[PDB]
């Protein structure tokens, strides 16, 4: 099928709740990056980039879920990307496609 | 149209000119990442990604070249990546109305 | 012919091994970041006195290597044989479309400019 990275730069203080909500829906597999972005106004602040690589029906709910758990309703609370991926791959078995995603 | 993901992999103290160029520029929206590359073998590198429209890449290109460039082996590479789809967390706004920074 | 990027979620202790094995067929130009994961199941459960505790996130290491289609295979198959270990938390690879690559230094474009 097809896959889609959905990378989501939000507070580094909604990383905790945004994965619990995440994992409360049975997104597991996640990785996340300590990194810098603009501040809302000279220097940048630190954010926290969360991505997930989800079949491409999940999207929107992932999408649904991030943006409910992350949002504060001020400037600052993030932005999300959806990138292609046209191959997955699990390192211990070698298995590809969405097998590569669950176990 | 679409929209890119513009990445750059740059000398560290090379990010603060880079960045002030972009600024001028009006491309503010930037995530910056502290990574390693070649090269006690890896050395510091500094990891620029912007999302843009489709029709900015070659200046952002043309604005982190010039000012990330020093003629030196090392002053790094710039991919561009594909971007589907772009959300605002707060306001859950798409595309080319996501992408304005407040 | 296109570019792709290769990025790799590893354990740190599997950092060094992979990047030689990387090096010695040829593939010298990556990017590493020190990331964390979780994976599907569980999450890692230690013990302080007499019980347990879970650490949901732990280190790990992200490669990521923009490569000729050509070679995207090959590049899978050495991480792959070099980050395993047997056990859960090997990692993954993905690959993502690249459909540029300067070389900031002479803007150079394409396999020229991956080439160092
Ligand atoms: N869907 C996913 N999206 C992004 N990163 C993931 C995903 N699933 C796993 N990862 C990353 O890969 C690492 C290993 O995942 P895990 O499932 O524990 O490996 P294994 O497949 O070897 O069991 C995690 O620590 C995490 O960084």
């Amino acid at each position: 099928g097809s896959m889609k990275k959905v990378e989501a730069i939000i507070r580094p203080e909604k990383l905790e709740i945004v994965k619990k909500a995440l994992s409360d829906a049975g997104y597991v597999g996640m990785t996340v990056s300590e990194v810098k972005g603009r501040g809302v106004q000279v220097d940048l602040i630190p954010k926290v980039k969360i991505e997930l690589v989800v079949k491409e029906e999940d999207v929107d709910n992932v999408i649904d879920i991030i943006c409910e758990n992350a949002r504060t309703g001020n400037p600052g609370d993030g932005k999300i990307f959806v990138i292609p991926v046209e191959r997955v791959v699990r390192v211990r078995t070698k298995e590809e496609g969405k097998e590569a995603l669950l176990e």
